[PDB]
Parts: C-alpha cells; structure tokens; sequence
DNA sequence: GTAGACCTGGACGC
DNA sequence: GCGTCCAGGTCTAC
C-alpha cells in the first residue's frame, strides 16, 4: 500500500515486457546523463516519471518488469497494454540493441572490448521539451547537479503528480510556464546559476519568437543539419547541447555530442587527432572534426554507441 | 579564429 | 585550511 512498490512487496500490480540484458541494463542507462528524471529508490528499482505518470521499473534476466502510480483516482492496478506501449516507446525497444553492439564491433575493435563489460546501453526517446531544457541546464556541469537542478525545476514550476514516502513527483514544466514572469529569479535561488536566464530566454524565445511547441515538435521530421542549425538559435544552446537533443529526443541516431569526455575516449582509446585544423584542443572547428570522426567510424548510428563509451567514461 | 569567464559544489592537494 | 580543478559548454570579446 504505501511507499514506492517493489517486485516482492506488490507482486499483482507488475506487467512485463520481455528484454533481455543484452538489450537493456536499467542501470547503465537511467543515472548515466540521458535522462535525469530517474533514482534507484530501492536496490535495483527505479522511480521517475514517464509519459507524464510516476512509474517504478525493475529487472529480472529476460523481463522488464513495470508498475505504475495513477494518483488515487482508480485504485491500484497493473499497467495497461497501452501503458506498456508507452514505456516500450521510451525505451525504443523496436531498436535491437544486439544487433547495432554486433556492427560496431565488427568495425572498431576497442568498441568490440568495451562492448563486453557494458551489455544494454541503449538510448533513451526523450520528450523534447524535458530534453532541451534538461540539456541546457547538463552545460559545463556534472550528472549529480544537474540531477538536482531538474528535480528543483519541476518541483517549482511542474505539476504535481503524486508523493511516494517523501518524495513528491513532478511532471517537467510547460514552455507558458518556464516563459513566465520572475522564473529567471527563482530558478537562481533554486541554484541554476548563469543557466537560469537561459532556461527563461529559451522558453520566450521558442513561444514568441520561434513558433511555440510545434517549431520544435516538427523538428523530429526534419533532417538532422536542419534540427541541429535550428537548435543553436537558442540561448545555451551551442553545439554540443543541439546534439544532445539531435540524438535523444529528436531522432537523429547519428548525432555525436562532442565535449571534454569525447575528447578523453578519443585521444586514449583511438589516438585521434584533428587534421583539418590547426588548433590542438577543443574548438569549435577540432569538435566538429571529431563528430565526424565519430561517424565515419560507426555509421548512422554513431550516437548510439557514442552513448555506450560516455556511460563506460563515467564508471571510473 | 583564439582565449578566458562563468554559477555551483564535491574531490583532492598542501 | 581555503585553494584549485573539474564537470555532458556557451557566450563574449580582441
Ligand atoms: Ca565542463
Ligand atoms: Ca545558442
């Protein structure tokens, strides 16, 4: 009854999606910067919200097994089919993780090594509005604030879903929302620092300059130097943080977000130096070198992978 | 085209 | 003991 739910404490309430963990570590994919919306809140289960319901999501070898939270208004249930769908949706679960981990190996044999020890890092398909302003706040950071900065942001302007022991969720705040009066303010007393004014900025740009939630929901249809260029226009937005968005929430597989990471993996784990530039280090000439480097090496999903050797970076 | 400032806070050095 | 370096970079200025 009370509490987040657990596979054992709740066993009628949870459905299952059948997925292997060569397809999937919910580990390895929810804390490792794709999505910031996710905590371990019990030992292997983790509680977020997900097409705009609180869900609970936990792992057996071949299952995924999903819970949800609807309020109070039904009385506590197993997912629907279609709640299913949606959680198989944000997954991209139609992508077959084994066979993209086969190609990149088979064309770069430090991948092939990674690969073994990093089983089912596969990417997320984000909202693009939660993706964009999470990315905007993600710049010159690091995962554990970031985290906290998008929990504080949609406790203050989300709404609010439903409260497990003392943990109240909320859904990410409208484009009205963020656009609103004095948000600038309170997002840097919230500790957004210099990136509150372009949370605020972004959002009345994208309403009264852009085109509103539709400019960047047609994003997705466009091609990915479209998106990309019509991305960066966006104060906080540079490079590096359009690709993010390219790749995780507006179907661009081939993306490749460069920064000081991709630089590190780059230079260790491939010897890789910039040929058509002068400079020595990151610039935005040498970044854009080294995505295409990125892709010429993986293919059209070079994002993807890309996402497997960041979340390798990160386990230290 | 280069170079350095910049909100915040944990890790680490001396 | 603050002091500095760094983290899913972008913006601004010779
Ligand atoms: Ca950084
Ligand atoms: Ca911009």
């Amino acid at each position: 009854r009370m509490g987040h739910r657990t596979l054992a404490s709740t066993p009628a309430l949870w459905a299952s999606i059948p997925c292997p963990r060569s397809e999937l570590r919910l580990d390895l994919v929810l804390p490792s910067g794709q999505s910031f919306r996710w905590r371990e809140q019990s030992p292997a289960h983790w509680s977020g919200v997900l097409a705009d319901q609180v869900w609970t999501l936990t792992q057996t070898e071949e299952q995924l097994h999903c819970t949800v939270y609807r309020g109070d208004k039904s009385q506590a249930s197993r997912p629907t089919p279609d709640e299913l769908e949606a959680v198989r949706k944000y997954f991209q679960l139609d992508v077959t993780l084994a066979q993209l981990y086969h190609h990149w190996g088979s064309v770069d044999s430090h991948f092939q090594e990674v690969a073994q020890k990093f089983q089912g890092v596969r990417l997320l398909r984000q909202d693009p509005i939660e993706c964009l302003f999470s990315f905007i706040c993600s710049s010159n950071n690091n995962i554990a604030r970031i985290t906290g900065m998008v929990e504080r942001l949609c406790q203050a302007f989300g709404p609010r879903l439903i409260q497990l022991d003392d943990v109240t969720y909320h859904g990410f705040p409208s484009l009205q929302a963020l656009a609103g009066p004095e948000v600038e303010a309170h997002l840097r007393k919230l500790g957004l620092g210099y990136r509150a004014r372009y949370v605020s900025a972004s959002a009345r740009a994208i309403l009264e300059e852009q085109g509103g939630l539709a400019w960047l929901q047609q994003l997705r249809e466009s091609s990915y130097e479209e998106a990309h260029k019509a991305l960066c226009i966006l104060p906080g937005v540079g490079t590096c943080v359009a690709d993010k968005i390219c790749l995780m929430a507006l179907d661009k597989p081939q993306a490749v977000p460069v920064n000081v990471h991709m630089w590190h993996i780059a230079q260790r784990d491939y010897s890789w130096h910039p040929t058509t530039s002068q400079a020595k280090g990151p610039s935005p000439q040498t970044n854009k070198e080294l995505g295409n480097f990125f892709r010429s090496l993986w293919g059209p999903y070079a994002g993807w992978a890309q996402a497997v050797l960041f979340s390798a970076d990160l386990r230290q």
